[PDB]
């Protein structure tokens, strides 16, 4: 009966416009957790540092092209560039040399007699700005430690995700907000002013915890609060969100090259939601599904004063149809109760799996693509809009599986059409790439709605986190499931990405349909689902 009250109060008020603002904000700070270490963790050009090279440089008023031409002992690359990135000439360079302009008199070829240590001065770095890899040198032996950061910050998400969303089906989601934006923002705090990697790593490790938990708690309340017919616009458009945070953090990047600068910028939009937070109360729903009728009452009629129009006489005595207890029963059992339910969670579970490994593989593989930086990173998050705009015009007409479906499909083929593309005409297979993304995106979006929308609202977030813990696993094991398959055959991830998505694709199907259907309450509304 929340939707009937919603109804005749108006949904979609201006109220709801503020509040859907004020939640998206933590979408938009989301962004640099996830993703901030291609920003915060960039590796320039670098070479070991040796100091009679300098000496020289002096001398000779060298410029730097030319100097460390002659510099480096690795000229040229070759992929792996461990002759310029790591090692170091042996031969002094203090002294005065044969000739200044290039020299090459230590032998015929100046480093094949000429013995290559490693480096013991340090590095040097070619960008005007600094990172991690700059401030702690992470760079030739110490580059594993750089995917460590990715690895807590997806570890924190699993652990954080199964306690804050136990702790947001608890205790609310109001009182997750306080903690879990509490947390982000001490973490962000401390991330900036890290002495040693060993606390960043462990400030990433809480990040992970709290933030995941942050946002789909956010998301709950934005998807639970708005009626059945509103769902779709509002749950598409908290990603615009993100969207529009991914270029946030692309233009605060380019303005802050240092790190610490750039944590101090993302780290201000919690603090602003903490000065801005007493705007959103509790979902009603939930409070409903609490014995909480009086506090739902009042919150109906809070928003009545806030929309300008007059309550109706039915407002009072807003309760649960079938209330006979406090409903307050979150359990990891509760999700297999039923085999039905059971069924829906293991196909939800192995679903985000997929999507998961299908759009990190998708991010990793292509990455040949040139020029700066940050255009290659507004490239990679402007392409979410349009897939997102024909989720936005799709859901309505069609539904909640066969959009889901097709998109699987359809980034399934992508996988198995860009195996037999040549590397030559590299504009079809960029393209490719960008419709198969576009799949991935509206897939993701897709399941982001229906693992909300197909569970009851006392076991929502919790029954989410434990749909959605498969993820983090996901993002963890990617890269060495993919280093390790390119190892062996050169093509062989994306045939296992083509069968993930097309296995995903005929998965999918047997999920029920959830169009124009109200959010379950009690145990046997999500048992009617589809
Ligand atoms: C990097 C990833 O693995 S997904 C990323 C983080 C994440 C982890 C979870 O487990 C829970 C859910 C999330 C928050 C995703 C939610 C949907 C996001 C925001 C996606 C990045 C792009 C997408 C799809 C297209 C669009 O419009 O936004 C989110």
């Amino acid at each position: 009966t929340v939707d009937d009250i919603l109804e005749q109060v108006g949904e979609s008020g201006w109220f709801q416009k503020q509040a859907f603002l004020i939640l998206c904000l933590l979408s938009a700070a989301f962004a640099p957790i996830c993703v901030g270490i291609v920003f915060l963790g960039f590796t320039p050009d670098h070479h070991c540092q040796s100091p009679g090279v300098a000496e020289l440089s002096q001398r000779c008023g060298w410029s730097p092209a030319e100097e460390l031409n002659y510099t480096v002992p690795g000229l040229g690359p070759a992929g792996e560039a461990f002759l310029g990135q790591c090692r170091r000439y042996e031969v002094d360079w203090n002294q005065s040399a044969l000739s200044c302009v290039d020299p090459l008199a230590s032998l015929a070829t100046n480093r094949s007699h000429l013995p290559l240590g490693p480096c013991q001065d340090g590095w040097v770095y070619d960008t005007p700005g600094s990172s991690i890899v700059t401030e702690f040198n992470l760079v030739c032996a110490d580059s594993w430690k750089l995917d460590l950061f990715q690895s807590c910050l997806n570890a924190g998400f699993l652990f954080g995700s199964l306690g804050v969303g136990y702790f947001a089906d608890r205790f609310g989601r109001k009182l997750c907000l306080l903690g879990t934006v509490l947390v982000n923002a001490v973490s962000g705090v401390l991330m900036a002013f890290s002495p040693n990697y060993m606390s960043m790593l462990l400030f990433r490790l809480l990040q992970g915890l709290v933030s995941k938990g942050n946002w789909m708690a956010g998301y709950t309340l934005i998807t639970e609060f708005v009626g059945s017919g509103s769902r779709r616009t509002v749950a598409i458009m908290y990603q615009m969100a993100f969207t529009v945070g991914l270029v946030a953090l692309t233009g605060l990047a380019y303005a802050l090259p240092h790190w610490r600068w750039l944590q101090l910028a993302v780290s201000l939009p919690t603090f602003l939601f903490l000065l801005y937070y007493w705007c959103v109360p509790e979902s009603p729903r939930w409070l409903l599904s609490q014995k909480r009728n009086t506090e739902a009452i009042k919150i109906m009629d809070h928003i009545a004063q806030k929309n300008g129009k007059l309550p109706p006489a039915d407002l009072k005595m807003l309760s649960l149809e079938e209330d006979v207890t406090e409903k307050l029963s979150p359990s990891f059992a509760d999700l297999f109760r039923t085999p039905r339910l059971r069924k829906r969670t293991f196909i939800l579970m192995y679903l985000w799996f997929t999507d998961s490994v299908l759009y990190q593989g998708l991010i990793l593989h292509m990455g040949a693509t040139s020029g700066n930086l940050y255009l290659d990173f507004l490239y990679s998050a402007l392409v979410e809009i349009p897939g997102a705009f024909i989720a936005l015009i799709t859901i309505d007409r069609v539904g909640r599986i066969y959009p889901m479906a097709m998109s699987n499909l359809l980034a399934g083929a992508a996988c198995l059409v860009m195996i037999f593309i040549s590397p030559d005409l590299h504009w079809l297979n960029i393209i490719i790439m960008c419709v198969g993304r576009m799949g991935i995106t509206i897939a993701i979006q897709m399941i982001c709605l229906v693992n909300a929308e197909l569970y009851p609202t006392f076991v929502r977030n919790l029954g989410v986190m434990v749909c959605s813990s498969l993820c983090d696993i996901g993002g963890i094991i990617t890269p060495f499931i993919v280093f390790r398959l390119r190892e062996v055959w050169q093509a062989l991830p994306l045939i296992l990405f083509a069968v993930l998505g097309l296995l995903a694709a005929g998965v999918t199907l047997l999920l029920p349909e959830t169009k124009g259907v109200a959010l379950p309450e009690t145990m046997k509304d999500a048992e009617n689902l589809g």
